[PDB]
């Protein structure tokens, strides 16, 4: 259980080798006067995968582990804990220099705790003894503990980014026999927002649908599918669809994809499919990145906002009568137009100023000029998705009558169908 | 542990050398009619050093010392906080006059409570017994205490300005090999803020990353990098960022260090940095103090609002698209030209009133007059910095290329480009 099995967190490693050094050759780190802490506090979402990390770091020099979980504490008999905790060290200081891990330290922080506090104060931390503390929440802690001498330095775990996921999928994939068009990079980009624990349960769950079929290999078609089940749900095909009501969802989601691809500013489409899902959805378009950004311009805030404005324009073009599916990407496509002129300070009449935080602190004649200002960003663009749509209306159709009988169309043949 | 031990705090101590000489030659307070009070409460933010008074003083005169923590009476056996007190002051009647002192007493301020009242009560305070208390609270405190002949002398500690910091660093700096070219001023103007306590925090970290290479010296390199470390939070080397978007960051950083360097009022830099750092954080530029100040006069102002608004003027000038880097100097900016106008009275509209402090009582007439002030203020500075980035265009290329590859910059180099 070396550092080689644990990746996705270059700056927990890196920073949390000298503690394996320190119980190599402790001689260094006294010729000049240091004194490492007795305690390591490791804070993070939780999930991340800080409990791996401790046995992790006690694998990597041969020594002894014990770990203990503070929700054992929980409704324990009176004076139970303390006897563990006694017995814990006594078996501790027996040994060489060890190392103890203590879970779920937020619970905890009575009678166990100030007893904890003595004890720990009792040894000294050249005997090599090493407290390692995990909580999920840094605010609901005992301040006491903050204080020097006790729990002192903390590790900060953070959920992986793209390239983290990839080396965590590699990770836990070795054994399983994949098949030879897998590809991880694509399930890498199309998972954001994953904590380290979900991609196993995904992997898993990829070989449960492999299985019940049976078959011996883990084709692509398994992975795919098996995220969509955790996103939004299993596919319902119980219920039952007009044929005149089809005919409409074909055409909201065909023009929100080809205005998304002829505005310069934007993510490729992946897949459109026309299945039912979950509770209240009735069709669903995919995107995936082609790298990580943490900077938006303004230009790449005015082509996110034309193509959630695409369905509506299609609707209104070819029927003529507006329906009510259209209702959730009107309320995102006004919240984005809400922070240009607010708070970002992109609009060229209120100035470079942040309107609002209670929550609003202002005249009545400078809110019907914030009014004036969104209503005419908004309505700016609703009429440059019309004009899109216009141009590419014989090469509409021809998505549409296509994804009727299939019921799904991928990327690269809506690009070559755009592209004539 | 005499007074030499202890640096800054000059109030608390020539406050409390008299109780050295009352213990010394307690003749000279009874020819008149003083009465030296029989307890003493320490007041104070926490970790300001409250504790280290009390043996400070008790080690001036050699006296016994006895020490009792009032968090050890909670969650303490009925009856057993009495007695430990009944002991307590049973061994402190047996002996010469002594010093007893009893921490963290906004917690206790039941049974233990009255006990302690009445007892204190029952000697005399010509006998040598002093009481010191030391509470992080006093509005908690049970009222009753602070009735005459209880506690009723209070000693407020503070943290330390500029030159305490000197002091404590000098204090916990002697046994260590500190290498030729550290500078105990510089690291002392740097960190702002920080209570007595941190400091050998600091020490010690610095410390431990000297010995992480292994060295028998600390040089400059690691004070200033293990205070970051503090502030911000370790360096992130795993973040990747696109070619086409660290060109940005250049040019929002070195254009709020050249504005803030041709304006008049202002402190000077000391780097400029585009590593990443924390979360959600792509660049940073650091300022030294040249002393400390009380009263901050109208023209300081306008020059620290035009300074803020430098990088969004950067990137309007060079690039034509405003990005969002630039959320967080917008909304500081926009909290400075509120109090110009509403509560310091610096306008010369509105008069010498304070509109303001629920939180609102005026017309809607005076609140559109505001508005029209705040608008004007922060527009006719914004329209300023624009103006100074035009002339020095030329020589703000030769810094982002310099910045580009080393990845830093120091203060002397860039002061010396701009004054060609
Ligand atoms: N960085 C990582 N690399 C590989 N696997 C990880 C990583 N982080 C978390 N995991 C996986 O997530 C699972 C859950 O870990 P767990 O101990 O529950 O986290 P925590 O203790 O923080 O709740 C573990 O089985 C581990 O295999
Ligand atoms: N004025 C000072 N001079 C030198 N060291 C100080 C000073 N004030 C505080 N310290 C240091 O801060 C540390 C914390 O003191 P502590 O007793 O915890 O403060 P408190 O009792 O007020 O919480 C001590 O180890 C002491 O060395």
């Amino acid at each position: 259980v070396t550092f080689k099995d644990v990746g996705g967190a270059e700056e927990a490693i890196e920073e949390l080798k000298e503690v394996v050094e320190f119980l190599k050759d402790p001689s260094k780190f006294n010729r000049i006067g240091a004194r490492m802490p007795k305690g390591i506090l490791l804070v993070g979402p939780p999930g991340t995968g800080k409990t791996l990390l401790a046995r992790a770091v006690a694998g990597e020099a041969n020594v002894p582990f014990f770990h203990i979980s503070g929700s054992d504490f929980v409704e324990l008999f009176v004076g139970v804990g303390a006897a563990r905790v006694r017995d814990l060290f006594a078996q501790a200081k027996a040994h060489a220099p060890c190392i103890v891990f203590i879970d779920e330290i937020d619970a905890v922080g009575e009678q166990t705790l100030n007893q904890l506090l003595v004890e720990m104060d009792g040894f000294d931390s050249k005997e090599g003894i090493i407290v390692m503390a995990a909580t999920n929440r840094p605010d609901i802690l005992d301040p006491a503990l903050l204080r020097p001498g006790r729990f002192d330095k903390k590790i900060v775990v953070d959920p992986p980014d793209m390239l983290g996921r990839k080396k965590i999928l590699e990770i836990h994939t070795r054994n399983k026999p994949l098949a030879e068009d897998v590809n991880l990079e694509i399930i890498a980009k199309r998972t954001p927002g994953f904590v380290g624990a979900d991609l196993e349960n995904l992997v898993n769950e990829a070989a449960l649908l492999a299985a019940r079929e049976g078959r011996d290999k883990i084709t692509m078609k398994d992975f795919e599918e098996a995220i969509d089940r955790v996103i939004a749900g299993p596919a319902r095909k119980s219920k039952l669809i007009s044929p005149k009501e089809k005919r409409i969802i074909a055409y909201y989601e065909a023009g929100h994809a080809v205005v998304s691809t002829v505005v310069p500013n934007g993510e490729p489409v992946h897949r459109i499919s026309i299945i039912p899902r979950g509770y209240k959805a009735l069709g669903y378009t995919l995107h995936l990145p082609e790298e990580d950004k943490y900077l938006v311009s303004r230009n790449e805030l005015l082509d996110k906002l034309t193509a959630l404005l695409g369905g509506r324009a299609a609707e209104e073009v070819v029927f003529g009568d507006v329906t009510s599916g259209a209702a959730n990407d009107i309320e995102r496509a006004t919240e984005i137009a809400r922070n240009m002129v607010c708070q970002l300070g992109m609009s060229e009449e209120l100035g470079p100023l942040a309107w609002g935080k209670r929550l609003r602190n202002y005249s009545e004649e400078v809110a019907s000029k914030i009014d004036e200002e969104v209503k005419k960003i908004v309505t700016n663009c609703y009429e440059r998705a019309k004009e899109i749509i216009r141009k590419y209306r014989k090469q509409l159709d021809n998505i549409v009558e296509i994804l009727l009988e299939k019921e799904t169309i991928e990327g690269d043949e809506l690009r070559r169908i755009l592209s004539e």
